[PDB]
C-alpha cells in the first residue's frame, strides 16, 4: 500500500534543515535579527513537530505502544530462535522484533524481541 506519508516527514525535515543550513550562512553577529526570527521559527517548529512527537512518543507509534502494553510476551532464547518456524505458527502468529534494525534500537531492544495476544 506504501501510504506515501513517508515523503510527508521527508517534507517537514526538508523544511527545518533548509532553516538551520539557511542560518549556517547567517552568523549571530551579522543578523542579531534575521538569524534570530529563524531561531523564533525554528523554536516553534520543534514545539510543534515534538508536541505532535509527544502525541507520537506516549503513543510511540500504533503497533509500537500496543506491543509495550502487550499481554503474553518476551525475547526470544536461541532455543526458540532455531524454531522460529514452529514457534511463530504454534502462537497463532507471534509478533517478533530484531536489535540491530533501527526499530529495535530505537525501542531499546539488545535483544530478538517476541509479543503476542496468545500464549508461547
Amino acid at each position: 500500500m506504501k501510504e506515501v506519508e513517508k515523503n510527508e516527514i521527508k517534507r517537514l525535515s526538508d523544511r527545518l534543515d533548509a532553516i538551520r543550513h539557511q542560518q549556517a550562512d547567517l552568523s549571530l553577529v551579522e543578523a542579531a535579527d534575521k538569524y534570530a526570527e529563524l531561531e523564533k521559527e525554528k523554536a516553534t517548529l520543534e514545539a510543534e513537530i515534538a508536541r505532535l512527537r509527544e502525541v507520537h512518543s506516549q503513543k510511540l507509534s500504533k503497533e509500537a505502544q500496543k506491543l509495550m502494553k502487550m499481554p503474553f510476551q518476551r525475547a526470544i532464547t536461541k532455543k526458540e530462535q532455531a524454531d522460529m518456524g514452529k514457534l511463530k505458527k504454534s502462537v497463532r502468529g507471534l509478533v517478533v522484533v530484531h536489535p540491530m534494525t533501527a526499530l529495535g534500537r530505537e525501542m531499546g531492544l539488545e535483544e530478538m524481541t517476541g509479543f503476542s495476544k496468545t500464549t508461547f
